[PDB]
């Protein structure tokens, strides 16, 4: 279940498809706690390609669903990351996530 609550301005056109590659401002927020992944801090805005099951589901359908300029606001239920395992130290088991989610991408 992702649910977008989009920060309005971009274009609202420029739609991702299938082969195209795109560039994301991320940053992470556990819910009811703090920060665990900035894209910000490093500078380097995390390249990505469309489909190929990179990303976690949650993330994977949320980029979909915008376009060029937008700023979402995710809500990643724990069974498409990582509910069942959870990320080993990172993320504990049963987590719903958080993202601050800019795509400013090509393509």
């Amino acid at each position: 279940g992702v649910e977008i609550e989009t920060i309005s301005p971009g274009d609202g056109r420029t739609f991702p498809k299938k082969g195209q590659t795109c560039v994301v401002h991320y940053t992470g927020m556990l819910q009811n706690g703090k920060k665990f992944d900035s894209s910000r801090d490093r500078n380097k805005p995390f390249k990505f390609r469309i489909g190929k099951q990179e990303v976690i589901k949650g993330f994977e359908e949320g980029a979909a669903q915008m376009s060029l300029g937008q700023r979402a606001k995710l809500t990643c239920t724990p069974d498409v990351a990582y509910g069942a395992t959870g990320h080993p130290g990172v993320i504990p088991p049963n987590a719903t996530l958080i993202f601050d989610v800019e795509l400013l991408n090509l393509e």
